[PDB]
């Protein structure tokens, strides 16, 4: 009764490590301890060798992320046993290097940084994760104290880009010398070479994914390829730098007043917006069982680095089988979470009477539309357009002057407040696998709540599409009437606008959701936005706007021209200043 459970205790570890088995991992690492001269030996011995096998099958394309991080669980759960033994010992082993990783200040994204983290650990590297929303002061202070070999920053939203710039400028002022690694959603080879590097004398390198990271950190910590690398990189960032400064034959921008004039052309007198069936703010609720169906799995696989749209991905050649397994692993947790009620999604919805006024939407106390209680600000496209209107989300709402009764909604949902706790429980058991899963699922559940809610709105709450019966795939295709733009996307860049959503719906109190200094939401698995009904509305990108609109927007927002320039950095069609 065994078979594999009968080879050399070292052939067992190295094996269980690859296959990712954890039910003999305790006694297998123990027996290999008593049989070793000193604790640390089991590390560079069976464990080390085993991991290499993973890195190998990884490159050939046999193993994928899911397994790698699943093997990491073994690697870690093993060491976790060798803590006292490896500690109460003499020389306690070496590493390929130590790195301080952190999600920049004001940002809450971390799954990606987690992936990059574990991967680097599966390559015998020390990683001190400083978590999220970490000030550059802490990052550096820590890099100093722990004497890290390099610093790595991660970001998801726009505010983050500037924050990384800060850290660069800081490391430069504090006379740092180690290389600065930058990554995450918003980070791009472009921005990392036109708005960051020129701030730090040390080597600043951008990296697209966890995989390539090991490559970069390799040379960067190599007494050989280091110079050659940085040199090629510096000269490489210079090229992309001048290329993003050739000012190609673009279309001449237009004045703010010129744009507004070419606003959405629509006969409002002949049109009568659908009246809101249920005005006011309500707290909505849906179980995991209710939202699963509304989950869009394609993104989920992307989080585990398995390309291919779902479900076509399941029958894929190269990564089909693993995709199948991950999905199954995923759903089993959802079944658990749904049963035990350990993760409960929450949300608040609200419909209000409104009307358009310029590039803004006026929210009123009641239907008498005599008292403005809030104002949704929006920007407008400022490129010379012909035959097409200079799009603005506000245009899709009947203007005060048209005397037409129009409306606007707002929402805020989450996969559950417990997201953070559930993950911590895993970190505690050195289970990064399930830790990454719960967060990935929390997110899939948040977005699902979003889809579900928007439906319940069109159908019930706002009730303009009662006879709507679209399929999950059609929902993914957005094949319904009306949009639900969310502050952050190109349709509405201004992030600080989520404040108005919090104020209006009283998010904090109905869901427990909050906003941070950088206007980030917590829990991370969170979605908030508006609800337009107009059948001609779309997610038109604001694009590059000019100085005149910034000043004007600044006046309506009651913010400093400098402030809005920070928040709308990515859309500054003029000299960023
Ligand atoms: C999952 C996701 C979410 C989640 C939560 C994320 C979280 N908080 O963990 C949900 C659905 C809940 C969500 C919400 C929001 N989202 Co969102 N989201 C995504 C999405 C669909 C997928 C990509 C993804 O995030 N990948 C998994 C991650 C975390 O991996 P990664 O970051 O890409 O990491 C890889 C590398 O970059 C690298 N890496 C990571 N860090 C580091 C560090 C170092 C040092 C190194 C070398 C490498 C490295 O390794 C990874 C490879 O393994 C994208 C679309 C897209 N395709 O870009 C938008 C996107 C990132 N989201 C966006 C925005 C607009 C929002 C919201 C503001 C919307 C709202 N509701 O109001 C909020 C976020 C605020 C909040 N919650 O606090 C934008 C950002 C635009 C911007 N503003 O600059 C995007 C690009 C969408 C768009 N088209 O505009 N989102």
């Amino acid at each position: 009764q065994a078979e594999w459970r009968s080879w050399e205790v070292n052939k067992r570890l190295e094996y269980s490590l690859v296959k990712g088995i954890t039910e003999f991992i305790e006694q297998d690492t123990e027996e290999a301890r008593q049989q070793a001269t000193r604790p640390i030996e089991v590390i560079e011995g069976p464990l080390m060798d085993g991991m290499n096998v993973v890195g190998d099958l990884f490159g050939e394309g046999k193993m994928f992320l899911p397994q790698v991080v699943k093997s990491a669980r073994v690697m870690k759960q093993a060491v976790a046993y060798l803590e006292p033994f490896i500690e109460a010992s003499k020389e306690q082993g070496k590493t390929n290097g130590k790195m301080v990783i952190a999600t920049v200040k004001g940002d809450v994204g971390d799954i990606g940084k987690n992936i990059v983290g574990v991967v680097l650990q599966c390559n015998n590297y020390e990683i001190v994760d400083l978590g999220v929303m970490v000030p550059a002061e802490k990052i550096l202070r820590t890099a100093k104290e722990v004497n890290a070999d390099l610093i790595g920053l991660s970001g998801l939203i726009t505010p983050s880009l500037d924050e990384m710039v800060n850290v660069a400028k800081e490391m430069e002022r504090q006379g740092f010398t180690i290389p600065l690694l930058i990554g995450g959603a918003t980070t791009s080879k472009a921005h990392t070479a036109v708005k960051i590097e020129q701030n730090y004398s040390g080597p600043t390198v951008y990296v697209q994914n966890a995989s390539r990271t090991v490559g970069v950190v390799a040379a960067l910590l190599s007494d050989t390829q280091r110079d050659d690398f940085v040199a090629r990189t510096r000269k490489e960032y210079e090229t992309v730098r001048i290329q993003h400064g050739r000012k190609k034959p673009r279309t001449p921008p237009v004045t703010l007043e010129a744009a507004r004039d070419n606003d959405f052309a629509f006969d409002w007198q002949a049109y009568t917006p659908p009246v809101a069936h249920r005005l006011g703010v309500q707290e909505v609720e849906a179980s995991i069982e209710t939202l699963r169906n509304y989950i869009d799995w394609t993104p989920f696989f992307m989080t585990w680095s398995l390309a291919g749209k779902y479900p076509r991905i399941l029958e894929d050649e190269v990564v089909g089988v693993e995709a199948q397994r991950l999905f199954k692993d995923a759903n089993d947790m959802l079944d658990k979470l749904s049963a035990e009620k350990t993760l409960n999604p929450r949300g608040v919805v609200g419909l209000f009477p409104a009307n358009r006024v310029g590039d803004d939407i006026e929210i009123y106390r009641d239907e008498t539309r005599t008292h403005v209680i809030n104002v949704s600000h929006h920007l407008r496209q400022q490129t010379e357009k012909t035959g097409f209107a200079n799009y603005c989300l506000a245009d899709f709402v009947a203007p005060k002057l048209s005397g037409k009764a129009d409306y606007i909604g707002a929402f805020a949902v989450t996969g559950g407040l417990e997201e953070d706790a559930l993950a911590d429980a895993f970190e505690a058991q050195h289970d990064d696998y399930n830790k990454i899963m719960v967060k990935a699922l929390a997110d899939r559940l948040a977005e699902a709540f979003a889809e579900y809610l928007h439906e319940r709105v069109r159908k019930v709450y706002w009730g303009y599409a009662p006879n709507e019966n679209l399929s999950n795939e059609e929902l993914i295709r957005e094949n319904y009437q009306g949009i639900r733009p969310a502050p952050g996307y190109p349709a509405c860049p201004e992030h600080t606008e989520k404040a108005t959503i919090w104020e209006l719906l009283e998010v904090e109190k109905h869901t427990g959701m909050k906003l941070t200094e950088s206007f980030a939401m917590w829990p991370g698995a969170s979605v908030s936005g508006w609800y337009f009904s107009h059948p001609d509305s779309k997610y038109y990108a604001v694009a590059q706007i000019q100085r005149d609109q910034v000043e004007d927007y600044a006046r309506r927002k009651g913010m400093s021209v400098t402030e809005v320039e920070r928040w709308l950095a990515p859309n500054l069609g003029y000299d960023a200043d």
